[PDB]
C-alpha cells in the first residue's frame, strides 16, 4: 500500500471522529464471540472487521486506495446488521456511526494522490 | 442541483440501476407480493432505488449526503430484515460495494 491524501483523510478525519464517538466502544476491537456470548458468530460472519483493524491498516500503509478502506468500514457495519437481532441496541449504534461515516466521506478529497 | 448530486445521479445511480442484481431494489418492497408479512414491523423506513432515482430527477435532495443516506438505508434495511444466507443479502452487498467504490471518486466540495 501507500499514503494518499484520501487515506490520510480517512485516518485523521473520519476514523478519529468515529473512534471517539460514545457508541464506538463495541467496534474498536475485533468481536470476541466467546467473551460477548455471541452464538455462532463466526459461522454467520465470515469476514470479521472492526475499527482497530482498520486503524492499524491505515497506520501500517496497508491500503493502496481509499475505496479499499471504505469497503472495510462497510463490512464492519454490514456484519453488525446481518448477525444481530433487528431490535438490538448494537444495530442502532452501528447505524448512528455509519451515518457519520457517510457524512464525512462526502467531504473527502476527490482525486487520490 | 449540486456537482455531487449530479455525480450521484450520472455515475452512481446510472451504474446501480442497470446492474443485473438491481431488480429487487428498483421499487419499494411489496410485502404482500414477496410474502414478507412482518416486513413493515421490522423495517420502519423503507427505501429503494426507484424512490432515490425519482428524488434525484426531481431535485429533492439539498445535499449529496442526504442521497447517500437513502442508499445506505436501502442496503441496511436489507441486511437487517432478511436471513444472513438469503441471496438478496449477497445482491445488496454487491451493489453496495459499487456504491462505495464510486462514492470514493465523488467531487469533494458541494457547490450549488
Ligand atoms: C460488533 N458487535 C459487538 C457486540 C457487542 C455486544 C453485543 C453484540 C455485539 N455484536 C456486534 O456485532
Ligand atoms: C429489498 N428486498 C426485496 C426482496 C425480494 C425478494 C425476496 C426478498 C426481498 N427482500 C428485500 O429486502
Amino acid at each position: 500500500g501507500r499514503v494518499t491524501n484520501q487515506l490520510q483523510y480517512l485516518h485523521k478525519v473520519v476514523m478519529k471522529a468515529l473512534w471517539k464517538h460514545q457508541f464506538a466502544w463495541p467496534f474498536r476491537q475485533p468481536v470476541d464471540a466467546v467473551k460477548l456470548g455471541l452464538p455462532d458468530y463466526h459461522k454467520i460472519i465470515k469476514q470479521p472487521m472492526d475499527m482497530g483493524t482498520i486503524k492499524r491498516r491505515l497506520e501500517n500503509n496497508y491500503y493502496w486506495a481509499a475505496s479499499e478502506c471504505m469497503q472495510d468500514f462497510n463490512t464492519m457495519f454490514t456484519n453488525c446488521y446481518i448477525y444481530n437481532k433487528p431490535t438490538d441496541d448494537i444495530v442502532l449504534m452501528a447505524q448512528t456511526l455509519e451515518k457519520i461515516f457517510l457524512q464525512k466521506v462526502a467531504s473527502m478529497p476527490q482525486e487520490e494522490q
